[PDB]
C-alpha cells in the first residue's frame, strides 16, 4: 500500500463515518502528495465533497443563526441580537478559515496541475464557489472583493467549459447552476441569473435531443431555480 | 442579562445551529456556574441533549467504521482492517474524552446538587449511560469495569425512580429503556432485558389505565425493543 493509497482509503472511511474535517485533511495530504500529476477523478471528487460538507455545515448554521438574528433584531430585542451576532462571528470565522484553506490549495497545487478541460473547469469552479461563500456573509469592501474574485473565477471556468466540455457535462452544468445562483443571490440580478441558467439548461436539452443521474440532477436543480426565480 | 442567562441562550443558539460541542461547553459553564442550587429542567435537558448529540455522532461513526472493519476483516483484507482500526481508535478516543468530561461533571457538580427524585434519577441515569457507551467498545477488564459502573449507576437510579417517580414518568421510563438495552447489548442477557422492559412498560400501562408525547415515545421504543428482542 502507498501513502497516497492509504490517505484516499482513510478519506473514504472518514466520509462513511461523516467526519468531514478529517476527510478534508486526508485528501489534502494526497493533494500535496503528488506534484507533476493531478488528482484522479475519484480523488478530486472526494476532496470537493469533503470541503463541501465542511463548509456546508457552517453555511447551514450561519443561515439558521442569521434568520434568528433577523427576527430578534426586528423585535428590538437588542441583547439577544448581540449574542446572536457574537455567535455568528464565530461561525463566520470558521467559514473564512475553511474557504482560505481550500482556496490556497487551489492556487498552490490544484489549479496548476489541471491537465484537461475537465479539471480546469472543476478547479476554477471551486475557486469561484469558495469566494462566493465568503461573499454570502460579507458587506463592506470585503463583499465587493469576494464578489469580484467569484465573478473572475466563474467567467474563467465558463470560457473553458463552454468551449471544451459538452453542454450535458455535469461540471459545466454545475458551473452554470452556481454561476447563476451567484447572480441571483450575491449580485441580486435575477435577470442575468435566469438567462445563464436558461441558456445552459437549453444547450443541454438540445445536445441531449440531437446527439447521467449526475447531469439529470443538476438540471433538475436548474429548473427548480428557473421556476423559483420566475416568482 | 446574567452570565448564566447568557450561556443558556447561547446554548440554545448552538442547538439551533447544531454545533453541539459548543452547546456542551455553554451548558458546562452554566453547570459550574451555580453551586448550591441545581440546573433547571430546561437547563438539565439542554446539557444532556448537548452531550447526547456530541456522543451520538461518534457512536454512529464508530458503528459505521466498526461494521466496515468486520467486513474487511472477514475478507481477509488485512491492510484495510489495519487502517479501519487505526481510524476506529481515533473515534474511540473522542468517545472516551466525551464520556470522561460529562462523567466528571456528574460527580463534581450535577449529582451532588440533585435535590429531588426527578434530578437524582436523571443524573444517575446519565452516569450509567456514559459508562455504557464506554462499555460498547471496550473488551478486556476495561469492559468489565465499565459494565460494572453502568450496572451500579442504573441500579442506584432505579431504586429511586421505582419509589419516587410515577411508572409513566419519562425519566423513569427512559431509565428502563436504557437499563434493558444495557442487559441486551452489553451483558448479552435478553432475558433480564425483556423482563425489565416488560415490567416497566406494564407498570406504565397500569397507572395509565387506573390513574405526554414524552412518555408515549419512550414507551414506543420499549415496544420496538420488546418486539425486536423476542426474535
Ligand atoms: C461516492 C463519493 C464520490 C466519489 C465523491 O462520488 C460522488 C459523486 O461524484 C460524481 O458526481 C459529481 C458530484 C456530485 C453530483 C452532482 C452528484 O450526482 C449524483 C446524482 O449523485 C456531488 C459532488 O459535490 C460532486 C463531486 C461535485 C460536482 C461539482 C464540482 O464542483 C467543483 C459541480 C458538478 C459536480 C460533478 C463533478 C459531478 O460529476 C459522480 O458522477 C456521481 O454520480 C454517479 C456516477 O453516481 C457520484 O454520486
Ligand atoms: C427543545 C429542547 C429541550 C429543552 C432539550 O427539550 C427537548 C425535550 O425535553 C423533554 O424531554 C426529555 C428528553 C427527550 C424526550 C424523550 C423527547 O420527547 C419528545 C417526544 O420530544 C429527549 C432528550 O434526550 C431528553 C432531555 C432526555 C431524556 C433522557 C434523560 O437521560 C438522563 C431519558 C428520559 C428523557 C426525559 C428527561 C424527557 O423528559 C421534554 O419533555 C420534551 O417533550 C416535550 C414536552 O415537548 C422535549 O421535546
Amino acid at each position: 500500500p502507498t501513502a497516497r493509497e492509504e490517505n484516499v482509503y482513510m478519506a473514504k472511511l472518514a466520509e462513511q463515518a461523516e467526519r468531514y474535517e478529517e476527510m478534508v485533511e486526508f485528501m489534502e495530504k494526497v493533494s500535496n502528495s503528488l506534484g507533476s500529476e493531478e488528482l484522479t477523478v475519484e480523488e478530486r471528487n472526494l476532496l470537493s465533497v469533503a470541503y463541501k460538507n465542511v463548509i456546508g455545515a457552517r453555511r447551514a448554521s450561519w443561515r439558521i443563526i442569521s434568520s434568528i438574528e433577523q427576527k430578534e433584531e426586528s423585535r428590538g430585542n437588542e441583547e439577544h441580537v448581540n449574542s446572536i451576532r457574537e455567535y455568528r462571528s464565530k461561525i463566520e470565522n470558521e467559514l473564512s478559515k475553511i474557504c482560505d484553506g481550500i482556496l490556497k490549495l487551489l492556487d498552490a497545487k490544484l489549479i496548476p496541475s489541471a491537465a484537461s478541460g475537465d479539471s480546469k473547469v472543476f478547479y476554477l469552479k471551486m475557486k469561484g464557489d469558495y469566494h462566493r461563500y465568503l461573499a454570502e456573509f460579507k458587506t463592506g469592501a470585503e463583499r465587493k472583493e469576494a464578489a469580484e474574485s467569484t465573478l473572475t473565477a466563474y467567467k474563467a471556468a465558463q470560457d473553458i467549459a463552454t468551449t471544451e466540455l459538452a453542454p450535458t457535462h455535469p461540471i459545466r452544468l454545475g458551473l452554470a447552476l452556481n454561476f447563476s445562483v451567484f447572480y441571483y443571490e450575491i449580485l441580486n440580478s435575477p435577470d442575468r441569473a435566469c438567462n445563464l441558467a436558461k441558456q445552459a439548461f437549453d444547450e443541454a436539452i438540445a445536445e441531449l435531443d440531437t446527439l447521467y443521474k449526475d447531469s439529470t440532477l443538476i438540471m433538475q436543480l436548474l429548473r427548480d431555480n428557473l421556476t423559483l426565480w420566475t416568482s
